């Protein structure tokens, strides 16, 4: 039995925060489920350029509003109950326009090297500054 709470995992190690994602770990390879499962945020405006070759991926929103573009295919609106699964290792840009909440499902499972490595993403667009700058302490 594995029993845990989004509400427990968040600022905590099981939380990777990057430049364009925000993902909450909920099943890791340790739990030995056969996948890992995690609740991702895609943070608002920003875009970035997926390509996991060594997995599948399933991807299901619950909150907001963006887009998936496959590389050499169709460009999908992202709405709350859209669901897409790259079973064929598709490249592709996913782009936020509100904050994502995106449920995800890896086939074998990320280890938690692949994931603080960023392995398979690259960030381009970063969300819009809020005025700070890592020289104000203040
Ligand atoms: C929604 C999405 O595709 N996020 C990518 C991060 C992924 N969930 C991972 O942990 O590598
Ligand atoms: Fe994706």
């Amino acid at each position: 039995m594995i029993v845990k709470h989004l509400e427990e995992i968040v600022d905590t190690k099981d939380d990777i925060d990057t430049t364009t994602w925000n993902s909450r770990r909920l099943l890791l390879t340790k739990d030995g489920m056969g996948f890992s499962l995690n609740d991702t945020l895609i943070k608002a405006g920003t875009e970035t350029l997926i390509w996991y070759k060594n997995h599948v991926e399933a991807v299901y929103c619950i909150e907001g509003e963006g887009e998936i573009e496959v590389v050499g295919g169709e460009t999908y609106p992202i709405t709350p109950g859209m669901m897409y699964a790259l079973d064929g290792h598709e490249k592709h840009y996913l782009r936020a326009r509100s904050q994502m909440r995106m449920v995800c499902v890896f086939n074998p499972p990320l280890t938690g090297a692949e994931v603080h490595d960023e392995e398979g993403t690259y960030p381009l667009l970063a969300p819009i500054t809020d005025g700070s700058a890592w020289s104000h302490p203040q």
